[PDB]
């Protein structure tokens, strides 16, 4: 298990979202699909012109998975997925320059909501979860599990876990006072409110 | 020059971009600038790895260029640009399945604005421009020129023009009644209601 320092603007983010009151928690789910959305078209575009690509598996979907014995909503996608080198360069975030422009924003009357527009909407898992860890596997790469309860830092390892044959999960270990998002109910009015053209099968997954 | 055939799905786009009754038509600026950010996050995260990336430029930006006597609108940036096989293949989109969802989305009651949710926003340059020229520099290809009219038709061939360094140059050769768009005040209006927090410096060049 290798353990990495978040770079100081990413702490501060982390920090900032943790900290600061803001009600309208919901949003971390659209800016999780909306990562899966933009990982799927990405393999979807390299198939185009080299359909090997979809040898680790032809399916384009997200699958939303409530466990609330295990207190976690997760979020697969069988999108591109994330090398090691990705993972530990945050996310495949540009997430230094990002985080920058999301809290310059913020200073001229933004609010939390418009996070991923900074290409930073990952960390608004932090929301919800006080844990998260992100399970991945790219075709150029290994499988690889990330990892934070934030405070400052977060672990990689080689994921000898389920092999998921291509693409990402967002496990999220939520808080406490936040078990209303593994609700049916709940989850299935923030996609019906925030992801509904979504164009990839979103699936919510029943216990 | 190489003349391709639209693929049936994106000369349907056009020509419904073309044709529907549609006032709101500043919004194509917006998937512009959206489409020039896009980019600019691609080489900046290349390039927190790779520092090499940017001996073809450092400079960050987007430039937006009226000129009156040519009734050109450019937008210029200088992201990650395109390959040859990137313009070809719908200008590095899935333009395929974009439109099938955008469509989809159109049926379930969204308008052309949502475009972009769909990955196929460059085509919006079509509600102001009757053609538009594509000047695209990537670090692995040379100087290409995009063109089409639309009429099902496009083109390709190797730039001869101004070398580029590295980026994109969308230049839209304005409808006669769309004349408004290169008039300082009006940009200036869209870019401040749609792109305020870009996180690239926008500088719009006087005539």
């Amino acid at each position: 298990v290798e353990t990495f320092a978040f770079q100081a603007e990413i702490a501060q983010l982390m920090s900032l979202i943790i900290n600061t009151f803001y009600s309208n928690k919901e949003i971390f789910l659209r800016e999780l699909i909306s990562n899966s959305s933009d990982a799927l078209d990405k393999i979807r575009y390299e198939s185009l012109t080299d359909p090997s690509k979809l040898d680790s598996g032809k399916e384009l979907h997200i699958n939303l998975i409530p466990n609330k014995q295990d207190r976690t909503l997760t979020i697969v996608d069988t999108g591109i997925g994330m090398t090691k080198a990705d993972l530990i360069n945050n996310l495949g975030t540009i997430a230094k320059s990002g985080t920058k422009a999301f809290m310059e924003a913020l200073q001229a009357g933004a609010d939390i909501s418009m996070i991923g527009q900074f290409g930073v909407g990952f960390y608004s898992a932090y929301l919800v979860a006080e844990k998260v860890t992100v399970i991945t596997k790219h075709n150029d790469d290994e499988q690889y599990a990330w990892e934070s309860s934030a405070g400052g830092s977060f672990t990689v390892r080689t994921d000898t876990g389920e092999p998921m044959g291509r693409g990402t999960k967002v496990i999220l270990h939520l808080k406490e006072d936040q078990t209303e998002y593994l609700e049916e109910r709940r989850i299935k009015e923030i996609v019906k409110k925030h992801s509904q053209f979504i164009g990839y099968p979103i699936t919510l997954f029943v216990e």
